[PDB]
């Protein structure tokens, strides 16, 4: 059955609701972004009304096959009327298609559902400036102080300058960068960009990215492995045996692999700074774990809903266990009494 903190009260919506069956009072399903934790559930078979994105709905038609009928795409940063209910959809800063969605409630209740986002202050100018939101349903993934994690640019510097001087001192080492779901497709675009060189992935892959709107895609990636120097390859593979079996495979073309994992945050970041960062290496091979997030660190979380000055705070992540949401609960009240909300 339905958890409440996937409800929106006085209204027939649900967000992110797709594996419950058909829920008791829906009339509209809306989705934030195709990650499978949030989709799991659709399909060809789907016959409710389900609003998203425009790149979210091009996913769910292509990949999922759900019939176009029920796919109501809405544009970004417009007031629309949904079932007789205001509504916006926002950019998340998560992966692409992704958002946010502010509901005006007929009785004068606003509320946002952040879905997955990264919080960042150029959200404090977009049309959430212009009114008092009284919820908030909160993406609060690294709600702790132990999670800080640098910003995207400082890892795509840092992953780029690597790359760039590993090819340059041998021309025949290869790029591997690992990848389960959309998202963090900068990692391997902004190497394949500083190298000259396309991005090589298997058929499904490319169809995927293919759906996302991203300008000049056709310039950046193809299914063409041998005219490549930087592939794509499930998560999974990326550890020393699936590479050394993807290395034979090039057919001695390549006799070094120079290997990413994106990972959200890991314990190396208490301690050490991106540049500080070093690999694992077996005989020709290294795996960098690289800090790339696309959810809020506790600072820019915190920074976010100090701005917004919510009347109600909803968490939607690491709801499960009593000491997690207390230790959120905990910490939502010290970011009112500093605020003076
Ligand atoms: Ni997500």
């Amino acid at each position: 059955t339905c958890p409440f903190y996937k409800k929106i009260p006085g209204t027939g919506f649900t967000v992110d609701a797709f594996q419950y069956g058909v829920v008791e009072g829906c009339t509209a399903y809306f989705l934030t972004h195709f990650h499978s934790d949030h989709y799991a559930g659709l399909s060809k078979h789907f016959t409710f009304p389900v609003y998203c994105s425009e790149i979210t709905g091009n996913l769910l038609k292509n990949k999922l096959h759900v019939q176009e009928q029920y796919i109501h795409p809405l544009p970004l940063d417009t007031e629309c009327i949904v079932n007789g209910v205001k509504v916006v959809l926002l950019d998340a800063n998560h992966c692409p298609g992704a958002v946010m969605i502010l509901f005006y409630l007929p009785n004068g209740t606003v509320i946002l559902h952040t879905g997955d986002f990264r919080a960042d202050p150029s959200m404090e100018r977009s049309l959430l400036a212009d009114q008092k939101v009284h919820m908030l349903y909160l993406d609060t993934t690294y709600c702790s102080p132990e999670y800080t994690f640098p910003s995207q640019q400082e890892v795509i510097r840092f992953a780029i300058n690597t790359a760039f001087e590993a090819v340059t001192l041998n021309p025949h080492a290869l790029v591997v960068c690992g990848t389960y779901s959309i998202g963090k497709e900068k990692v391997f675009l902004a190497i394949a960009d500083v190298l000259g060189s396309k991005v090589g992935m298997s058929q499904e892959k490319y169809k995927t990215l293919q759906c996302l709107n991203i300008p000049e895609i056709n310039s950046l990636i193809t299914t063409d492995m041998c005219s490549s120097l930087v592939h794509l390859l499930p998560m999974m593979q990326i550890n020393f045996k699936g590479l050394q079996s993807h290395l034979k495979k090039c057919g001695g073309k390549y006799n070094q692999i120079l290997a990413f994992r994106p990972t959200g945050w890991t314990h190396s970041n208490k301690f050490t700074r991106i540049a500080d960062v070093i690999p694992q290496t077996k005989g020709n091979i290294s795996i960098y774990g690289i800090p790339y997030s696309e959810h809020s660190s506790y600072l820019e979380m915190k920074r976010f809903v100090q701005w917004l000055k919510p009347q109600k705070i909803i968490p939607t992540v690491n709801v499960g266990t009593w000491k997690s949401r207390s230790t959120m609960e905990k910490y939502f009240r010290e970011w009112k009494l500093e605020a003076g909300y």
